[PDB]
């Protein structure tokens, strides 16, 4: 794997929106999005957002992620992580994970990161976790079929 970064740019949304397999992977990396998917929701996300980033090995961009909140000096709060289905385990992740990391504390100087995550999603909970983020609270949401699920809010200092 010989990843690299950027800023997201029109031209990827296409191949990003094209990411989540199915209702449950968008709920995780979206809840407020509305099945199926578009571009036209991506872009509302990222025209909403700060810092959305793309990752790219062998000339595919295989990562997306932005920051759901920012405060400077204070915290960000990691948004809409989502890689390629044949990209999965690879790496993609952790390694966009600690790109966001770094500019969080480079442009809002940031001293933590939060990080949410439902509890269907065990992949992302064991990632987190091996990043170093600890589970702080649970809160009740709701999924499209109206069932409660769990919200698990994580963090980790930022150094
Ligand atoms: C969750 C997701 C972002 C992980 O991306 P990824 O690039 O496949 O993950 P990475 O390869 O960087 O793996 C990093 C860690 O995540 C965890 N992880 C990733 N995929 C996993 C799986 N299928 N099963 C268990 N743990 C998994 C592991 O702890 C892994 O560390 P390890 O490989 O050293 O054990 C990806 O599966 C995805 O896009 N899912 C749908 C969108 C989503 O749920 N995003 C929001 C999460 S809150
Ligand atoms: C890093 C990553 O991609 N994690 C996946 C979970 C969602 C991350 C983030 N939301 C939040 O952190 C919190 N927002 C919410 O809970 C919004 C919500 C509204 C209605 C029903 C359920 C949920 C987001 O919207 O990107």
């Amino acid at each position: 794997m010989q990843l690299s970064h950027r800023p997201a740019e029109t031209g990827d949304l296409e191949t990003v929106a094209g990411f989540p397999q199915d209702r449950d992977e968008l709920f995780y990396c979206y809840p407020k999005a509305i099945w199926p998917f578009s571009v036209a929701q991506l872009a509302a996300a990222i025209a909403e957002r700060r810092g959305s980033t793309v990752a790219v090995h062998d000339g595919q961009v295989l990562g997306f992620a932005n920051f759901y909140q920012w405060q400077h000096g204070d915290f960000c709060a990691l948004g809409n992580m989502m890689v390629a289905p044949a990209a999965r385990g690879l790496g993609v992740a952790r390694y966009l994970i600690g790109v966001m990391e770094n500019l969080a504390r480079e442009q809002y100087k940031a001293r933590l990161m939060k990080i949410s995550c439902f509890n269907a999603n065990a992949a992302g909970l064991l990632l987190y976790t091996q990043l170093g983020y600890q589970p702080r609270a649970i809160a009740e949401r709701h999924d499209p079929d109206g069932r409660r699920v769990a919200l698990i809010q994580m963090d980790k200092p930022l150094e």
